């Protein structure tokens, strides 16, 4: 009855006010994959996905274009387009920028199912618009820059600010997180994130010394896979491990949990397989009695953490700006959900052009 | 904006055709609270409850006449309502009668959000309409009646049935399936359930004997409540252990799940929460490898079923069929969902009058 | 031999004079069921249910009125009895509201046993009376009421008080602890009790600050079903975490204890099966080394208590003190047994009419 | 000294004689990616990527033209180049299409390392070149097809060949192995694989049955990321669990092997990092205590499994013989290594325009 009738996409390269330095790498620019997918009841669903870097952006337009044959004329049912695509993929391996391509698809059909029925995403998905705690997300700025975001950040209302460390020495570790706390004071939230920059021994040794500066949460202190490695520096401390954004599936998520690999998570909207991975993975941390996060995607995220039982921070990192309108709001630190069919993404036409590639 | 504005049960006493003898009593009718939630937007929505004896029946209609006054005026949005109640009943103890209360609430108004959006209620969950293959499921019925019924079921389009044993003697147990086998051939899947009524070492011994007969599960061998005990027995068969027809809510079958007590499983959409908490059940099954049947509510489990992943069997046990219209149809063994918005209720109002308690 | 011939009940709903506030919620009065178990030996036995909120008052009656039917005519034998009701609802539930029925019954049925004989309950048991060490329970009163209560126990002679806390800062969980510890010094017992209101890295972190002002336990700092979680805030503890008054049955008890949820345990002798009940988890509590106190049912937790080999602390939590004789006395913060048949229940009749629901 | 200057791909589509069909769907074409990777010394290094479906092939070849930069002027030195890019692919996700895109550089890379030294890979990595038994590798055939496919490969001196199952019914499955048995003898090896598409209960039962016919190794029964499923289905069976084929990069092998998902391991040389993955894996099941088999590359395969402690079978499956001269040879059902520098692969130039993309 609703049938998907088409799949059009566009990649975009938008420079970003302030790179995202990590310890591991910077993203000076976001390389994204706009989706428009059509349907038979005339309405059309939109997402975005995001390449990370310029290196994977056409290959993943590309990857979308090819898919668009098998999802062209099948209904607009999500949990059932996202079956398929596991099983037709099951040889190749349903992960990486494929799972990726998936996930844009199903976030695009649960928008245009939003807008069929006329409703914003959360009332769809059974629950109540509220406004979510936000935290605004800074980069590996060194002292004197990440100083002065944090203090902009608390200006604008947030009441906690995320930085990236993994410098050189422990010492300028400890510099930054000071340097942010004498600035806005004692009251105020430091999330400190390592990009898997550490090994095991380092990462022990640099998060106790952190713990005893107060940050809220450590955040993948080593290579994102090692959940055995993440399971062993947290059973040394009392602050939480944070991990997640990488997670591919929920079926990652799950092996993660199952030992014990960290207190908190926040999966990617995207890499966790969009709407459909989404609601699976709300389901395990309620189980785990994991406190869930987001990571990006802070449009579709608003409305998935109002649904989700152990919803703890939206993370504010606006890499889409430039080319949607601003209809999701912070209001005193929480994002305030749009009253908007679907997910409330309208793009802005006459800046796509500006960066198209 | 959609709000509750009332809540009505009605208890009911229906005669059934066939008792349910079982090895632990008898279910010899069926105590029914059919559920009216009233909208803002002038939609009824509707459920019931299933109260296993009389003794139990006017209890829980009072239990739901006294927790309306907590949800009328909420927000017609089940997921934040479940969350309320599970906070609301916290001290008390959120399970037994109080969580099928609950469930009877969560049931009626996903119905109610579908008639909303003039949706069957699979649709508004994103997945598709699909036949889900139903076995019908019989009682402790001796030798002869339990023959006559699975040949009556096989000339129905039946391919399972399902038989109570748990008979003095595993003689009887056997006998019973052999001349089941005996009529409806080797082709046909036949189900075994003793309800509770064995200790771990009988159920080892006799299960081992029916599965060299070739039965398709065995169904609840021990106490419910004894997660360890069935993980002892499952681990010395070969055919797999069934069981979650008793688990209240998704966290008592997380912690089955977690410990390996069965290969199966078959939760109640009254006892693990209703919909949103069948959802979260279906995140679970999926990922630990758990094909997911369904146990009575064959009306919603219907739907449910075809937006679960690991969809397994649809149990056909008619409990409400005197009391509602028979839009849920059986063709060649399968379950057919109506095209109808919500679950496809419709009360049948002259014959409740004549079960009204 | 002995009969029961007859069970009768009456709901009631008396005000508390100070309302037990808790993080989660506030028992404003007590809502409470009082039984009279009617016997052929002219004796009659008392006990009462609490039903935590007035939305479970008139259920819970209900279903003892409906149950009524099942024990009449059977023996006095309560061991027996409760067998025969764990196999009635073995197909229903064995839990919840059900469970509690039945532990009003078996609590009942022993009274009379024990009037039967003409001895206390506890020397029916096998043990001798002796004082048991009782500790004060208040609620979440704000720092000046809190100090208040404190200080008119340790007057009292109560050498330990229980607070509530789980206020929205840690700060004021502290604030309230100290301003106790000042005012009634540093011998004295302060317990804390957090009912369930904070996930596990909150609990983590408020219970490491609270464990460096030195109260005496932490008890239920997460959701109670999950023993998992509890485990996880235990280990980086070494203050005791305390649970148990929401354990149905012994089975509940075994599967948290098995996991090492906790160093203590409080069963609350209506939700853990009566006395029937309690003996079993104290044999449970004994073999795993657990120190076992009481949760509410102060009158027959005296008696349980003095026969339980690793008894703790009892609980003084007086619901039902306008409806029934200060049989039980309180002498320098011990709870004295009365030297009465049964457990020492003697009906206020004038008074109960002034609270019938 | 020895620098990457460039990096040259051809997309191909080539039809195969028999299309390989599983019970998760058919590879009807071979989409390869062939790689040149030129040097300062003058010689260039080959391989070739398999894309598993026309779906991908556009898109890979795309995501190592992109590549190209980041490998340029490096020097060729495989195992420094492998984490470099492991490392420059950290944020995004060192796995799928770009871990894949990473082991088409690395087998170039070593094919031109051995052309600097002139020597055979299997030399360079320090082991001696040595017949390597293979098996033929069929596909979901029927029984008639499958029967004369492995007649043929008798015939031509294989003395083992592997199946493909999964056919609605058990009966099908062994009327498959039954047919070939009875035309091969007994002293013959076969193989099955189920391509993922069994449940756990499902493969426990199927895989049961077909143990009694005396199969030599039962391969991926189910979803191939559910090492825990696997390990369940291998404690049931004498016959040894095959997988590994979907695993990417030693990290999800050392995941599976410590958990005992399996007997026996055989990774695919493009999926687990190409020669430098293989080093690892190959370590990795040596200390398990794994046979270790190959899947697809078979031109390079016969060179690592020399060098492989635990090497059990190549499997033959050639994908790439319409593009690269026949330097293999299979001789007595064994594969027999090129004298030729590198990995022995030489384009056939005319061919390949007939297949490009
Ligand atoms: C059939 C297969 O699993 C194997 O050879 O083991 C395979 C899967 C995908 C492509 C080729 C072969
Ligand atoms: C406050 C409590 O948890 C306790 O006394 O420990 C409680 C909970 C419900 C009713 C009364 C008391
Ligand atoms: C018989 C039963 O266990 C089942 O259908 O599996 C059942 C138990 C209680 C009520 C109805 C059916
Ligand atoms: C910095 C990051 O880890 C985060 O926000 O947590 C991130 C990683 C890749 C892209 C954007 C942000
Ligand atoms: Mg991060
Ligand atoms: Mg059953
Ligand atoms: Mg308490
Ligand atoms: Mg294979």
């Amino acid at each position: 009855e609703v049938l998907i009738t088409g799949l059009r996409t566009r990649a975009v390269n938008v420079p970003l006010a302030y790179p995202v330095h990590t310890a591991v790498g910077t993203v000076g620019t976001a390389p994204l994959v706009l989706i428009d997918l059509a349907t038979s009841a005339g309405v059309v669903g939109h997402s975005y996905l995001f390449a990370y870097t310029p290196v994977a952006l056409k290959s993943l337009k590309q990857l979308l274009d090819d898919m668009a044959a098998m999802i062209v004329n099948e209904p607009l049912a999500p949990v059932s387009l996202e079956a398929m695509l596991a099983k037709r993929f099951c040889l190749a391996g349903y992960t990486g920028l494929i799972r990726m391509a998936a996930a844009g698809i199903d976030m695009a059909a649960w928008d245009a199912l939003g807008k069929v029925h006329e409703t914003p995403l959360v009332k769809l998905l059974g629950a109540n618009a509220r406004p979510v705690q936000a935290y605004d997300s800074h980069s590996l700025d060194g002292v004197k820059l990440a100083t002065e975001r944090a203090v902009t950040a608390a200006e604008l209302g947030f009441r906690a600010v995320k930085t990236k460390i993994g410098y050189p020495a422990l010492d300028q570790d400890l510099a930054v997180v000071r340097s942010i706390r004498q600035a806005v004071g004692d009251d105020f939230g430091i999330m400190v994130d390592y990009n898997q920059s550490l090994d095991v021994p380092a990462a022990i040794k640099r998060s106790q010394a952190l713990q005893q500066e107060g940050v809220t949460w450590i955040e993948e202190p080593t290579l994102q896979h090692d959940y055995e490695g993440h399971q062993r520096i947290q059973s040394k401390l009392n602050v939480p491990v944070q991990m997640g954004e990488n997670w591919l599936g929920p079926e990652e998520m799950f092996k993660a949990l199952s030992i014990g690999a960290c207190r908190l998570a926040m999966p990617d909207a995207m890499k966790i397989g969009g709407v459909t991975g989404w609601i699976r993975a709300s389901a395990l941390a309620q189980q785990f009695g994991i406190p869930m996060s987001s990571h990006l995607f802070q449009e579709i995220s608003a409305h998935l953490l109002a649904a989700t039982p152990t919803a703890h921070w939206l993370e504010r990192l606006d890499l889409a700006g430039s080319v949607i309108e601003p209809t999701l709001t912070f209001e005193g630190g929480n994002a305030v959900i749009p009253d908007l069919p679907g997910v409330g993404i309208i793009w802005r036409e006459k800046e796509i052009g500006k960066y198209l590639v």
